[PDB]
């Protein structure tokens, strides 16, 4: 079958936190990085919702070496 490094891996999410205001690091709402190619990268898929407090829905985008992305649901806790 056609298998790209987003078909033969499998990122995990976790929750992030922040302060107000302040745009988390993506590649923390990966559990399992180490599973992961070296060099792996993390995005927001959207501009986190971060002017004010909630949980805020937000998707890390996995970019891999060969150019396949996987998303991964997260939840941004933004508090004061
Ligand atoms: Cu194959
Ligand atoms: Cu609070
Ligand atoms: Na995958």
């Amino acid at each position: 079958s056609v298998t790209t490094d987003a078909d033969k891996y499998t990122p995990e999410g976790q929750d992030v936190s922040t302060k107000t205001g302040v745009v988390p690091n993506p590649a923390e709402g990966i559990k399992n990085k180490s599973d992961l190619p070296d060099g792996t990268k993390y995005t927001w898929k959207d501009t986190p919702d971060i002017s004010t407090e909630g949980n805020k829905p937000a998707v890390v985008v996995v970019t891999y070496p060969d150019g396949s992305k996987d998303e991964v649901p997260v939840t941004i806790h933004v508090t004061n």
